[PDB]
């Protein structure tokens, strides 16, 4: 409502826990939104097979993103899209390097 500006609280680096994970792995996105209850509807609607709802980060605004396992690299990731239907492809699955979500994980 009034003010809205969170001061620094990260921008770290020295941890070594970074390279301690396979970044070569990628993970696209089926869709996006800002409501768990409402989401449950879609996720259940399209009948997303093999998936797990969890919390994460997305533009200083937590959201329940859905992803299917993990694609070896970006080579199979691109094609992976074709497999997905229109409804999912209509959301233009913007590439999301698994190295990103590394934020919540630590």
């Amino acid at each position: 409502m009034r003010g809205s500006h969170h001061h620094h609280h990260h921008g770290s680096n020295n941890n070594g826990s970074l390279k301690s994970a396979p970044s070569s792995h990628y993970t696209l996105q089926l869709s996006s939104s800002s409501n768990y209850d409402n989401l449950n509807g879609w996720a259940k609607k399209e009948n997303l097979k093999n998936y797990v709802v969890y919390e994460t980060t997305r533009n200083g605004q937590p959201w329940y993103v859905l992803v299917s396992g993990v694609y070896a690299s970006k080579e199979e990731a691109k094609k992976a899209v074709s497999t997905l239907p229109a409804d999912v492809q209509a959301k233009n699955p913007w590439a999301k390097p698994l190295r990103q979500v590394q934020a919540d994980l630590k």
